[PDB]
Order: C-alpha cells, then structure tokens, then sequence
C-alpha cells in the first residue's frame, strides 16, 4: 500500500531523470 | 483513499506516456 | 494526511495542465 | 510513511519549478 | 529567434529586388 | 515555423536558378 | 543551432554588401 | 530540422562562390 505508493514515487522521480535528459537532447537541437 | 492515490499515480504515470510522446512532437519538427 | 496526498495530486493533475499546454507554446513558436 | 510521501510530493512539487524554468530556457532560444 | 530568423529570410527575399533590379541596371547600361 | 523558414530557404534557392540565369542575360550582351 | 543559423543569416547578409559592391565593379566598368 | 536549414544555409553560402566567380565571367568580359 504505502510502500509499493513510495516505490511509483520510484518511477516518478525516474520521469522526473528522463523529464530532464531528454528537455537537455533539445535545448542541446537548439 | 490508498487505492483510489495509487490509481492518480495511473494517471501520472499515462502524463509521463503524453511527456514523452508529445517531447517525441517537438523533437521530430527540429 | 490521505486528503492533503490527494488534494498534492489536485496539484500535480495543474502541473501536468500547464507540461501541456505551456509544450503546446512550443510547439505551436515551431 | 504518510510524512515521508508528503515531503516526495516536496520533490515533485521542485520538478514541477525546474519543468516549468529549464521549458521557459526553451522557450526564450526560440 | 525563430521569427526574428524569418523576418532575416525579410530581408534577404529585399536583397534578391535589389540582385534583380541594380541587375536590370546593368542589363539596360548594355 | 521551421517548415514555412526551410521552405523560404525553396524561394533563396529560385533566386539563386533567376542570379544564374538572369548574369548567363548580361554574359551572352557581352 | 538557432543562435550560430542567425550569425550564417550575419554572413549572408556581408555577401548581399559585395552582391551590391562588386555589380557597383560592373556598373562603374561600364 | 535544424541541421538539414542550416546545412541549406551550405547550399547557399556555394551560391553566394558561384555570385562571385560566375561576376567575376563578366568582370573579366568587360
């Protein structure tokens, strides 16, 4: 429940890497 | 209450799915 | 605690809004 | 548990500042 | 950026009247 | 944006066909 | 990227100044 | 995108040595 809650928080804080990686790929086009 | 936060974290997690394929829009017109 | 989660999520379910429609700006100078 | 999800929420809530100032980056070369 | 590069391409679609007419300029000293 | 900039680009590559063609006018009054 | 295609739009816009001076070339050998 | 503009942006810094030296065909008619 509250941990398997905190392990797609896990993930979130994963779109939050790739949010920024991939934002990085095009400020780094332009 | 946990499964009705866990089931709004289904809902991130389809936003980081339109994050990365509307990024995917912008990064194929550059 | 669960509500003021919930109503956090209220906020995230704005943030992802305005990912939309502030990448749609973008888009859209493209 | 709840408390340690909530200050989570703390780091979505600056992902959700840095989204927002690392696309008006993007937004300021176009 | 992107439109102040467009109102550029302005500019340069004057120089190719100019090209064309200074040209014609030459074409009647002939 | 970018499609209606690289199809200006389409228009200077014309002019430059109309510069060659209209100097190949001025070389054959010489 | 946006910043070194505005500074090519830079030495387009030196070879519409010799485009004008170099037929100006032409215009005072004739 | 970007890189096949500024590599049209190539394609016309060519033109702008083909301005040049198919000018300089006529300056040396002259």
């Amino acid at each position: 429940r509250m941990k398997x809650i905190e392990d797609k928080l896990x993930e979130i804080x994963s779109k939050x890497y790739h949010x920024e990686n991939e934002l990085a790929r095009i400020k780094k086009l332009l």
